[PDB]
């Protein structure tokens, strides 16, 4: 049937529903108005391959990675001097998904198919954290040892 | 009940053709590809990491743009120097892989330390990969049988 195991798998996920959030407090992000050459230097040393993009007013703009930056620099064949004069927002992936702080497990697992982590903003627009694929896979791995 | 872990593993065992993508359906890179064009090549692909093989499909490792970018920074290399630099010099060879005789419990075990799990046979030939994205596709087969939040208490 696969509907009984789907119900048992869902109930177990609600047990770790609160431990899914990676808060913005300890979470490296970027500013949408810093230059692109500088963000290439920062992303070339950070641990994660994609980071959230916020502002001074902390409005969530989107996500960005070296893939998005290098694609902009390669597709348009732009030198390093032009990159130091180009804002990050012109290559920030803004057409991404997002969930409210009162997120449901069905939205999480569904939207986590397309992006590697799920941004958690507020009802106003303030970026507050992310839900990573790694966090969900930790719960899936904890189900096999019980 | 510990019987549930058997039920869930039985389901995932029925998803082999989803989380396991064969090398035949993957874009790989030869270790002798120059690091300059590989940056163009990687920027156009949708995957963050791609496996690296020899001319005889011997699995070398995985590579991403961070590996190329951090290598240029660490070594102060110019653009022309990387038209002659092979990507093997920056390919991540310190990765965990699995044989085709993998268990579900150890695939998830390996996919908690990394997000990219290659499949290499005992000889050394690259056969396929398993990603966190691909496993989430497998468990998303249960998503249609998911109910609303306020329907469980």
């Amino acid at each position: 049937s696969n509907a009984m195991i789907a119900k048992e798998f869902e109930t177990f996920l609600l047990g770790q529903e609160e431990t899914f959030l990676t808060p913005a407090k300890n979470l490296a992000v970027l500013i949408d108005t810093h230059n692109a050459d500088h963000a290439t230097l920062l992303l070339s040393q950070m641990t994660y391959t994609r980071v959230p993009v916020v502002t001074d007013e902390k409005q969530f703009v989107g996500t960005i990675g070296l893939r998005d930056i290098m694609a902009y620099q390669m597709e348009h064949d732009l030198s390093q001097e032009i990159m130091a004069d180009t804002d990050i927002v012109h290559m920030t992936k803004t057409d991404v998904a997002v969930v409210s702080p009162d997120f449901t497990i069905t939205e999480v697992l569904h939207k986590l198919v397309d992006e590697s982590f799920l941004p958690v903003v507020d009802a106003e627009g303030i970026f507050q954290g992310i839900i990573t694929r790694k966090s969900i896979l930790k719960a899936v791995n904890a189900l096999l040892h019980d």
